[PDB]
């Protein structure tokens, strides 16, 4: 409970929570009324977002990252999952 900050990419499991915890703390919502499986161009990511967030998430990470996998993963559930395999 009272969850809200980042944590390190261990597991896809962690990479998600930290998507949605993201996400919630763009939108000013909880992370458990992220979708996961709606794409992002519907939620608060308009265009520019994805950026933003990207250059948290690589850094995140320790590395890069590509426009594509907005493009390829535009949700929690196939974006999460592709990092634990790109990475992870």
């Amino acid at each position: 409970g009272s969850h809200m900050k980042t944590i390190q990419p261990a597991s896809v499991e962690d990479i998600q929570s930290w998507l949605i915890d993201q996400f919630a703390q763009q939108l000013d919502v909880d992370p458990d009324d992220i979708d996961m499986e709606e794409s992002f161009d519907n939620y608060d990511l308009n265009s520019s977002k994805a950026l933003i967030l990207l250059g948290r998430l690589e850094k995140w990470l320790g590395k890069e990252l590509n426009p594509v996998l907005i493009f390829n993963y535009p949700t929690i559930a196939q974006l999460a999952k592709r990092l634990g395999e790109l990475y992870l």
